[PDB]
């Protein structure tokens, strides 16, 4: 009960900041992520015996792919670690506890193979769950995992509490399905816009939740420079494997998973950076007046990208 986590100076004074990397040292990761939870929740949160061996059993179920490993679930928890700590007093108990494990959980098991492969391949998970098939996968494995003898990293919580926490990390996992970003920022954007936005009405604190997951999910376009492109070879290999794999099923790939089109991979970052990530942390930063750096970070980045182009680097 006495016993924190620390951290070295500079990363104690690094971690506080969005744009913090969390290094090359995979042995450091589930400290961090505990120092987190303390300084975001609480040294009571949960019980330290029950956490790090949940924290164990969610990185064993990550796997060795380029991207959608246990790096990322880490960076994921790290971005909303910020984000709950620049705005400490909106965010009930609950959702402190909720919103950093459905984080660290919300990839589990990934494959590094989007849901499109799925349908297309015919995976038996795409016959079990017709839409957001991974994500729901996912939320699946964390319930799976909370189950295991000595796991249950809420067993302090009463029924309903257990139910409403349960909830908000199924929302926050659903909501990592970029396919549903598109159409929760427009009503973001209509609510905020009209002056109707309430964080008192639930359906609405579900769809700003919604956003963080969105705004977390892609925080690799919010890093410095060299972490930013270095990580986007990580999210290509990914691409170019999956696109390997649909012309072993005789289907052209699109472009973006396409390694033989590895030339449109400057232009595909600037699209994905104003159809999707500026879009992001624009309607973020509105609802969230300090996520401001996520936007500044990401039109920097944008800016990087639009210099590879002209030939500048
Ligand atoms: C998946 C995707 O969707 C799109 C895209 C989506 C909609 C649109 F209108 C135009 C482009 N481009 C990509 C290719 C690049 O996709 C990504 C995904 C990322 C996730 C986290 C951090 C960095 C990322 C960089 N590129
Ligand atoms: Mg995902
Ligand atoms: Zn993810």
């Amino acid at each position: 009960g006495l016993m924190q986590f620390t951290l070295p100076v500079r990363l104690c004074k690094e971690i506080e900041l969005f744009h913090f990397d969390i290094g090359p040292f995979e042995n450091m990761w589930p400290g961090i992520f505990v120092y987190m939870v303390h300084r975001s929740c609480g040294t009571s949160c949960f019980e330290l015996e029950k956490l790090c061996r949940f924290i164990m059993s969610v990185k064993k179920n990550y796997r060795r792919v380029p991207y959608h490993n246990w790096k990322h679930a880490v960076t994921v928890a790290h971005c909303m670690y910020a984000i709950l700590q620049n705005n400490h007093t909106l965010f009930t108990d609950l959702e402190r506890k909720g919103l950093l494990i459905a984080c660290l959980c919300h990839d589990l098991d990934h494959r590094g193979f989007s849901n499109s492969y799925l349908q297309k391949f015919d995976h038996p998970l795409a016959a079990l769950y017709s839409t957001s098939t991974m994500e729901q996968h996912h939320f699946s494995q964390t319930v799976s995992i909370l189950q295991l003898e000595g796991h249950n990293i809420f067993s302090t919580l009463s029924s309903s509490e257990y139910e409403q926490v349960l909830e908000i990390i199924r929302k926050a996992i659903i909501a990592t399905d970029l396919a549903l970003y598109f159409g929760n920022r427009k009503q973001l954007e209509e609510m905020y816009q009209t002056g109707s936005l309430n964080l008192n009405n639930q359906s609405h604190r579900d769809r700003v939740i919604g956003l963080m997951m969105t705004a977390c999910d892609l925080c690799s376009v919010t890093k410095l420079w060299p972490v930013t492109k270095l990580t986007a070879n990580d999210i290509y290999a990914e691409f170019w494997a999956e696109g390997d794999e649909m012309k072993k099923l005789g289907i052209q790939p699109i472009p973006m998973m396409d390694r033989d089109k590895k030339d449109e991979v400057p232009q595909g970052q600037l699209g994905f950076y104003n159809a999707v990530a500026i879009p992001c942390y624009t309607t973020l930063t509105q609802i969230l007046p300090p996520t401001e750096p996520l936007l500044k970070a990401c039109r920097d980045n944008l800016s990087q990208w639009e210099k590879v182009i002209r030939g500048e680097e």
